[PDB]
């Protein structure tokens, strides 16, 4: 089966679900008006993910893993960029 | 193995732990007394979840995935509700 | 492909990042001035994770699960200790 991880934030809500489907990782939006395809598109059979708040500032941290590495895709306003994570060391 | 996906809220705190398990789904609960099986069971290989409060009122969306099919099952006081989501369009 | 979970806190935030491979699972931490290894290690083919803060004290809940077994780790500040989660029952 697909595989999928979810975070959300405020009252609204938004939500953001990751789906990891035969290697390639989407994302799916709601912001209280419809369900929408998001920007990140990335490869990965796994994913997982985590957000904060700044104030009303979103954050979003998604883990894709293939094989045995692990990506970190930062979202902080600007689009996609690419974390600083590592699995060891 | 069995997949599994965990939400939390407040600071008593309540858990909720969703587990996929041959094809099903089931949940068990925390809220401070002791670990008890929740009312959601519905199919399922891969589970995730997100939940979020409203006041004091807790919203949780479980989104459930069998195949490339994922089904969102939604919590908001009155019992499990299918929910909107969709994976493409 | 190794499979993650992921949890944040605060506004720094704190990160930590859990992965299952071969049978093990580790631990990655953020705290805002670089990644390292946490403490955690345990068995696992399979992990997911949640997180509350009481004022500004973390508290991690960790599910490990290896074929239809899953054990819930805790950390309350003093180090990892088993909790009271089960399946069922
Ligand atoms: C890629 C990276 O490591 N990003 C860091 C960020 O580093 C920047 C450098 O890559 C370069 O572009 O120069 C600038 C200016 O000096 C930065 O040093 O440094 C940030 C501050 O410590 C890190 O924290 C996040 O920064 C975000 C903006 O990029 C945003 O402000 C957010 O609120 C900050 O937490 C940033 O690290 C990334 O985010 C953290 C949370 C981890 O996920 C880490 O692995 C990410 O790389
Ligand atoms: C099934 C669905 O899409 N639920 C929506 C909800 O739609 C309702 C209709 O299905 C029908 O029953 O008529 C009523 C009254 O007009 C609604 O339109 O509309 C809600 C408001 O926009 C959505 O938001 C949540 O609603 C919850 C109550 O159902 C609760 O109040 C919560 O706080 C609201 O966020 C609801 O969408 C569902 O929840 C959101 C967050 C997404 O997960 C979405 O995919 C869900 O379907
Ligand atoms: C192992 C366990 O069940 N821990 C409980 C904790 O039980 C303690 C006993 O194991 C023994 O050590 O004696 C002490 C003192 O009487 C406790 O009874 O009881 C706590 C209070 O109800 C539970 O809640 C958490 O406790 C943490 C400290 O261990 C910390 O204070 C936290 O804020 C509390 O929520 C604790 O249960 C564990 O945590 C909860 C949230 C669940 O995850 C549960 O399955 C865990 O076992
Ligand atoms: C902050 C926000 O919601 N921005 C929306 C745009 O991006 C979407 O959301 C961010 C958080 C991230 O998930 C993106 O990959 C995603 O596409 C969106 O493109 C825009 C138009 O629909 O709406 C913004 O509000
Ligand atoms: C809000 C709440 O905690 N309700 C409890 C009932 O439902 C349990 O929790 C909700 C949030 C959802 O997880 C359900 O599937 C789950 O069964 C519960 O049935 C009841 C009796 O134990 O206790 C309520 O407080
Ligand atoms: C509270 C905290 O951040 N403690 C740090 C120590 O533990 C690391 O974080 C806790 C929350 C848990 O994730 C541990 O398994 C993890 O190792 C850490 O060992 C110490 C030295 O780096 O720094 C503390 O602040």
């Amino acid at each position: 089966s697909v595989q999928t991880a979810a975070t959300s934030w405020g009252t609204v809500p938004s939500i953001r679900v990751y789906t990891a489907n035969n290697g390639k990782i989407t994302e799916r939006c709601w912001d209280g008006k419809g369900w929408y395809t998001g920007a990140f598109n990335e490869p990965g059979d796994n994913v997982s993910v985590t957000s904060w708040l700044v104030g009303s500032a979103i954050h979003i941290r998604v883990y894709a893993s293939t094989g045995t590495t692990t990506t970190e895709w930062c979202w902080d306003g600007n689009g996609w960029t690419k974390g600083a994570y590592t699995a060891t060391n």
